[PDB]
């Protein structure tokens, strides 16, 4: 009776979130991670506490390689396998560090990382979910910033890009089945950890509501939106979550 | 203590549509209306039946001229006046006709009624709403999802359109140092023009990917629902297409 | 009678003048339009006019909004006629500009008229003028402004008048194409800086350009429109060129 | 050593002929990169150096993403330093085009590395080679974008994504490479050179979808745009994608 719904890369911070309000919305979960296992057997054990059998971790890299379709197609297989139905994909998970054009990873696996897990995953993904198939449908975790990107980090913006034209096309070809294709794009939500205080404070500034980043759970927040029922004619729509960063000239 | 927000063109098909859904939600609404009092008065009935006092009408008309700012400002005052506040401005009053470019309204009628209601009536009612102000401000403007693949012989409908996603993106920067947020909801089809013949609505519908049909009126409300509420208070600048895919559909 | 014809609006001074100069120096006879520049702008066709004599005729006209506008429009398009029996090119370049602050000695009627009705209203007159006089490369240059998806604090109205344009550009296209009247736009990021503005601050726009970190001449901006206008640019309508050193690139 | 130098990809056949022949005939000297057409790209060569002696060489490379691209991508740019002494120009035009629908002989990892490869990692990695061998002039790169690519064809979700890519690249490459004076801009047709082998019913059905004439652009018209963007009346455009597309993505379902 419960749906079900995958999360990619939901151990720690926004997919985290996102599991998190799923699950409080009343969906079965399927955790997905690549190294942050501590972390997500305890988000599970966390959602399994308040309802039983209600969350399965899934452990994958969604590097792109010649296995990355098994690996998609086994965390969808992972879903039917606990839940026997998969309702909801969200594609949250992503690789994110720069690649100048101008000069320990070679090119190659920079590409394979980069462009695998913002794109070539959510694809096989999506390829998966429907090939197995209510409402149903996909959230892919977009970039509002894609149109004025971040210098030295080419390649994850072609990712990004890819990820929109991926939502584009896939709610084209799935609505005839009944699946919604939709994005959720951040500016600045929770930063990453390596970066200092200083310059979290400088991007922080940067905002013009409220000068702050966006909480995971705003994030979450424009997803569980998408995968309602109060979003059932929406497909191929991108919401920014961006506090207007956008909108913010040089 | 119950917020307040005020609805144009809200007498019937997607304005009733939103003012029903805010009022469901817990809102006291104003009911604004042009030359339809007989259905704008009836929803105020059949809201304030269901809570009383929580519904007031307001009759402005939209089109651009020297008197529109003060319309627009009354329309404002009036939602302040019957409840004290005014938390939510959605912005639906539509004009919608062709006006070709190639050759019994003059055409700077035309302009006063596409660009005025489209465009400048919601820029005056932005001012004078921001003017006039925890808690949970916001402006939601009814836009259009084909804006970029318009309707032929539809120039001045479409700049008027193009127009409000500026003034989205323009006040949402703004006002965003007040905690005011502004947001856009973009149909594809839904309600039809009264006036398409059935074969012509039809033809429209097949296009849509998402089942072949048109949003109900409810489905944009729902939208507006989502941007004024408190799981949206991150956003602002942003236009929610609502159009079941048929912008993504090449010709 | 053989040589092509062009219109430019605001063609006295800065980027309308640059844009009249290149159409004059590729061979067109120009309509200088102008609204209080009077001097500046008989000083321009006076010099296009000795390096050709009668390829250039000044038109004034003031492009705010009113109920006469429509003849306005009309009779700059009609002058082109008069002077050289044919319009192929109109270039809708005039612009007001200026903040208008959402939150508080023009009414707000006035803010209106100006900047809708130079920036929207006024090209879409001229390009229901143009259109309905046809009887070649006929085409329309639209100047637009690359950043409008990020724009300046407290310009809603001018914003909204360069939305509006954008609008007229894809919907003029699509409708007067089969007429073969092309429509398109430039888009400049900054260009030449408004005559009012200090140094100091025009140095700060400067340093945000990544490609020389400084603003497009008026040429620069010009070299877009001849682009649009020529055989080069035969198959291209409804095509908005920013011309802006990637400025609309660079993040807050 | 005074004329500048182009590299175009895909240059054998079609549009990327069309933007070889334009750049030779404006006085580039050009590396005619191609795939499997080896005939059309050394019978194109061999037209270009009867024209004006030693200013065309053919350089042959698979496009597809693998662990060798970086090499081939470094490669293309090298038989131009090579032949010219120079690289001033690169057009990323190569591209493979084909549907990939979601639900159900090439596997999709070979489909992955075709139509991303080709459309957009080995455009970023020329681009890689062209900027660190850069490290009077205008030098500019341009690529081949779509004007469709959200209005996408049905089933072609793996090409769109390159593409869409593509549009990435073009931005960020722009901002990137604006401090070395290198721009970096795009040209998106709509429809142009049809298959020839696709019905003259089936080409009209999409000749009858555009605005401007009913028929679609020749290579020539969008040589024309690339001509444009290189040249010394584009040298504040950067990070731009002109649409040649005679109306047609204006145009609703
Ligand atoms: N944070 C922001 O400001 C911001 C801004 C714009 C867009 N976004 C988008 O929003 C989403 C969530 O952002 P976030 O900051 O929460 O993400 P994040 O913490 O940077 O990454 C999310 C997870 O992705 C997984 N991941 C990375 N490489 C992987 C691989 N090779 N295989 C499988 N999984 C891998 C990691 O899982 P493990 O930890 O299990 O290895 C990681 O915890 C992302 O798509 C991001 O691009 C975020
Ligand atoms: N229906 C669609 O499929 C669709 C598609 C795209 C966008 N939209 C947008 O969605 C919104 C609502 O659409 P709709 O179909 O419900 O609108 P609509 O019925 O065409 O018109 C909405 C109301 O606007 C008011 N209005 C028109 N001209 C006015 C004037 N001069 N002064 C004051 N009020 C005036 C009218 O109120 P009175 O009846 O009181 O005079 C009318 O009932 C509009 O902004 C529209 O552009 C709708
Ligand atoms: N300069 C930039 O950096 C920049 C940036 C983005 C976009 N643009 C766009 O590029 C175009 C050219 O820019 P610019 O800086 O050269 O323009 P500008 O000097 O600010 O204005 C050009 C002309 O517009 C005419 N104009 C103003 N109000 C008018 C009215 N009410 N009626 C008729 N004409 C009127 C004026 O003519 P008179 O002098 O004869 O009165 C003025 O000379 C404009 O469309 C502008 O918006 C420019
Ligand atoms: N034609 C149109 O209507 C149209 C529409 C929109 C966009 N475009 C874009 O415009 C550009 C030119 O279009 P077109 O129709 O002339 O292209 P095309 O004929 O489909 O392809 C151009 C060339 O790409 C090369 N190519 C394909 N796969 C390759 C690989 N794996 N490695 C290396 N090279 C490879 C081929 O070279 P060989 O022949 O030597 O093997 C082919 O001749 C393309 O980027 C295209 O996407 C075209
Ligand atoms: N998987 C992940 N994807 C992203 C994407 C963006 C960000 C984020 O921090 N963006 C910031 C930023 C990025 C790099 C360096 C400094 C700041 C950002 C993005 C656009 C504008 C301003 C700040 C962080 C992450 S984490
Ligand atoms: N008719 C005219 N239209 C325009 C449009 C824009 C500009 C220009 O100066 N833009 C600048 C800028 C605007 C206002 C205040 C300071 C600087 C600009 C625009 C976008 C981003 C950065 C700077 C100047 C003019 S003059
Ligand atoms: N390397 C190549 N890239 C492209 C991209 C697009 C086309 C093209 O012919 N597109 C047509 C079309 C696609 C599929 C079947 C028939 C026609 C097209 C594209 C967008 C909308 C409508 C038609 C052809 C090619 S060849």
């Amino acid at each position: 009776e419960a749906p079900a719904a995958v999360v990619t890369g939901a151990a720690k911070r926004i997919g985290r979130a996102i599991a998190v309000k799923l699950h409080q919305t009343g969906y079965r979960v399927v955790i997905h991670y690549h190294n942050s296992a501590e972390a997500a057997v305890s988000l599970a054990d966390e959602l399994n506490k308040e309802r039983s059998n209600t969350a399965v971790v899934c452990q994958a890299d969604l590097t792109n390689s010649n296995v990355l379709p098994a690996s998609c197609e086994e965390i969808i297989n992972s879903c039917f396998r606990a839940f026997g139905r998969c309702d909801v994909l969200v594609n949250n998970a992503s690789a994110f560090y720069p690649t100048p054009l101008v000069q320990g990873k070679t090119v190659e696996t920079q590409v394979a990382e980069l462009i695998g897990t913002n794109a070539i995953a959510p694809f096989l993904l999506t390829m998966s979910f429907a090939q197995r198939q209510s409402n149903l449908s996909i959230v892919n975790l977009c970039d509002a910033m894609v149109d004025q990107p971040c210098m030295a980090f080419s390649l994850y913006n072609m990712g990004k890009h890819a990820l929109v034209g991926l939502t584009q096309s896939a709610a084209l070809e799935l609505a005839p089945y009944g699946i919604r294709v939709n994005g959720v794009a951040p500016g600045v939500s929770l930063l990453p950890v390596a970066m200092g205080e200083e310059e979290k404070d400088k991007w922080r500034r940067k905002v013009p509501l409220g000068r702050r980043e966006a909480s995971a759970e705003q994030i979450a927040d424009a997803v569980i939106f998408l995968v309602s029922g109060s979003a059932q004619y929406i497909t191929g729509s991108i919401i920014k979550v961006d506090g207007g960063l956008s909108l913010v000239h040089a």
